[PDB]
């Protein structure tokens, strides 16, 4: 696998949304990705609807987090909607899927990347962005606005977000907090100290979609 690697310039990876109060954030994580997966298939590049998931996920919790590997899930079994099709209202509205016609795009599985190995997390991010959760209930990330992030936070889990590349000394990170915060919106987490969990806690838990 390369040194570097910025999915972003190999047009597989959309502007930067925003999530307001909505604790939408698996959703806006797992759509990062399927966006990802297609273009690199395909050769085309589409937003998809973070809505969908947030409303039709029966093992997530709305607007009170949930599991970007459900909501990987469920974009399996069905499939997801474009993003004009179904837009993001950022409240829990029922599950107006198939009200909505023919689904954009199906993925064929999800997919978890070994726990607690910066290695794996490289070879996986090396073929397609990644869903990876970390810590932001600090107010260092909170306030975070751009540089290498190095800390300090917890490993306490909570947000979920995207990964989009990475470097020597950095994993590029896509979050959902609008373009006002960190570097337009991206966020570049430190890699390479050793600490088997990741800083912030990036090593926590990962997936992925598969599409042959
Ligand atoms: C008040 O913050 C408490 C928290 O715990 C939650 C986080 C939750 C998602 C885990 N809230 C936040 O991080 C807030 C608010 C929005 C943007 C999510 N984020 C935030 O303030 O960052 C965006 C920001 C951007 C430019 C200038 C100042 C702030």
């Amino acid at each position: 696998i390369p040194e570097y690697v910025d999915w972003r310039q190999k047009g597989a990876v959309t502007p930067v949304k925003n999530q307001g109060s909505c604790g939408s954030c698996w959703a806006f994580s797992a759509v990062v990705t399927i966006e990802g997966i297609i273009k690199i298939r395909t050769g085309n590049l589409n937003q998809y609807s973070e809505q969908e998931l947030l409303d039709c996920d029966r093992r997530s919790y709305g607007c009170n987090g949930g599991y970007p590997w459900s909501a990987l899930q469920l974009v399996a079994q069905y499939g997801i909607h474009y993003r004009n099709t179904y837009p993001y209202e950022g409240v829990q509205r029922y599950c107006r899927s198939r009200e909505k016609g023919p689904y954009a795009a199906k993925t064929d599985g999800v997919r978890q990347v070994q726990p607690y190995n910066q290695g794996a997390l490289l070879y996986s991010i090396a073929n397609q962005p990644v869903s990876v959760v970390l810590q932001a209930a600090g107010k260092d990330f909170q306030l975070y606005r751009g540089g290498i992030f190095v800390g300090p936070c917890g490993n306490k889990v909570d947000h979920a977000v995207a990964a989009v590349g990475y470097g020597p000394n950095y994993i590029l990170i896509k979050n959902s907090w609008g373009t006002g915060w960190g570097e337009n919106g991206y966020i570049r987490i430190k890699r390479g100290t050793g600490n088997s969990y990741g800083v912030c806690g990036l090593y926590t838990s990962s997936f992925y979609p598969v599409k042959n």
